[PDB]
């Protein structure tokens, strides 16, 4: 089973406390529910792609701890290759500690942990799998040198690079743009990266063009309920792809659903137009918002309309 | 091997993130370290008593989950009986999500979880062990009704009750006071319970008298570095028991150290005066503040002065 989608990126344990009020400095507050979830942008993306039918491989590092062992089982239960899922005793599995009130306001503390210890030696071991893939997906949740090396390796073998600059930082290494065949981010990330205000699809088109001029081949900005905007070196005029209105239950994880869907279409449906791929990816992400949670909300092929898988 | 000290109360997994600044509403920040620890007032108290040499048993409920299985191992490693450590599939193990900055300031979110599912049926199964104890310790980190049930059972069997109303509730059922042989709380809890300011020993004396009149046999209010204040039905005049000054490294868990030490003394040295017990308990809690962490800071008998273990009054 040759993997067509390789994700080099993060696995994180989500530790979620639900409360009626958020704490201030020095305060202890009592909440009403705690749960553990599997997260991390890399793993989220990988899971969505796998559930659509992709043969995937997750290159990542977790701890030699209960959370790490559980994450490995999570990837296996989602039919993801863990050949290059490493474990280390030198850091805990990455964690996202999330406090959420009943209005959806939150405080989040991320400790990337073992994710940061995925190094270039670890990557090099995956060279053969990377070279045989169709798509390589990376984000900004591991150590930058490792993600840059992954993108470089993909480019050397002609593998399509899908980069999600999330979470965004203002002064991103220029190579992230120049190594990206497809660069996909949300409005708030676009603002951080470009310094422009993005309040509309037109505004997103202006931000996208800055990103394009930094060296990306294709730029997509997701707009939540307003769909997405795309432009490319060959077609630099922005195109707004809207999505039909749905009643959202929980929008958490929608961006990773979108990126994982796009990876699937890039790998398995390469002759579809970009606009068609984005229409389908918008639809799948909009399914995800109609269920609670992150990975638990990501739809399987069997539960989706047949027309999403016709060519 | 009869358990002399039975703690009916909470176990909580501490989920700790270390950061350079504490976040406010709406913020996402990155920290530099995450680790898991063991907490919960009931388990903390039980651990300190066990380390002093008590035969203890923890009546508690955790989840049928990794955190719960780990907690059971923690109690076993501290030589605590786990015969009444229940598990449930109906809720996660209780959690304390803790964010700490480089100066040691924190924000905490507690989700009681499986602790709230410790129920009447569980207490009935524990009834024989409760009834045969010397001291039954409880707090307010389980369902209040379950703590009240445990106090009731202990009282009916003539077992000494040590009640720590923590965290405090302003409209606590009157029976909590009348079922409490020893009622022990800190300044902030005393303020909630009495509606007085409690900052000083004098303040604590005034608050303690309000509590005593509600039906407690003995009231103790702890004062951090200033020791504690005690009064009783037999001796209603407040006595301030000071503690010798130490260099505090980390005061987390000191209150639970104090209560676990007091439970040990009530069970194994019942002949001693309150003042004697409290001097010793103050000293043990002050040892705990000289080391990092919560349970890991609690001293063992073998590492403490011999004078703490004499059967008779000491100067
Ligand atoms: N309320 C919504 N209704 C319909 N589709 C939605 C809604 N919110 C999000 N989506 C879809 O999900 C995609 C991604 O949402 P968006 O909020 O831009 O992602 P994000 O902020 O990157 N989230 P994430 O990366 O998982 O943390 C959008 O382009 C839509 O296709
Ligand atoms: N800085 C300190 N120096 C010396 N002894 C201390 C200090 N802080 C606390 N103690 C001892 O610890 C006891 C209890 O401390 P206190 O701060 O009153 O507990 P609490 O606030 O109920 N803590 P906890 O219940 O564990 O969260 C005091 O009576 C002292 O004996
Ligand atoms: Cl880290
Ligand atoms: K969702
Ligand atoms: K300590
Ligand atoms: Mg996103
Ligand atoms: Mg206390």
């Amino acid at each position: 089973e040759v993997a067509a989608v390789v994700v080099v990126g993060s696995c994180m344990t989500d530790l979620v406390s639900l409360t009626s009020r958020l704490p201030k400095t020095g305060e202890t507050i009592h909440g009403h529910k705690f749960f553990i979830g599997f997260g991390g942008k890399g793993a989220n993306q990988c899971v969505q792609a796998a559930r659509l039918g992709a043969m995937t491989s997750m290159v990542c590092k977790v701890g030699k701890d209960s959370f790490g062992n559980d994450y490995i089982e999570n990837l296996k239960q989602n039919d993801i290759s863990t050949e290059f899922t490493y474990q280390t005793k030198d850091a805990a599995t990455g964690t996202a500690s999330i406090i959420v009130n009943n209005e959806g306001q939150n405080i989040i503390v991320i400790v990337a942990g073992a994710n940061l210890l995925l190094n270039t030696e670890d990557l090099r071991a995956a060279a053969n799998v990377i070279s045989r893939a169709k798509v390589m997906v990376c984000q900004l949740e591991i150590t930058p040198a490792t993600s840059l090396e992954a993108l470089t390796m993909a480019r050397r073998s002609g593998v399509k690079t899908l980069f999600n600059p999330a979470p965004a930082i203002a002064d991103l290494d220029p190579q992230f743009y120049t190594l990206s065949d497809v660069f996909c981010c949300n409005e708030s990330e676009a603002e951080i990266l470009t310094g422009l205000t993005v309040g509309s699809a037109a505004d997103a088109g202006e931000a996208a063009l800055v990103l394009l001029k930094r060296g990306c081949q294709v730029v997509i900005i997701t707009l939540g309920a307003e769909g997405c905007v795309v432009l490319s070196q060959t077609e630099p005029e922005p195109k707004h792809i809207p999505t039909e209105k749905v009643k959202a239950v929980d929008t958490t994880g929608a961006g990773d659903s979108f990126v994982g869907a796009l990876a699937f279409y890039l790998a398995y449906y390469p002759n579809l137009s970009l606009e068609d791929m984005l229409n389908r990816s918008n639809f799948i992400a909009a399914v995800s918002v109609q269920a609670a949670g992150t990975q638990s909300s990501y739809p399987y092929k069997k539960d989706l309309p047949l027309t999403l898988f016709l060519e």
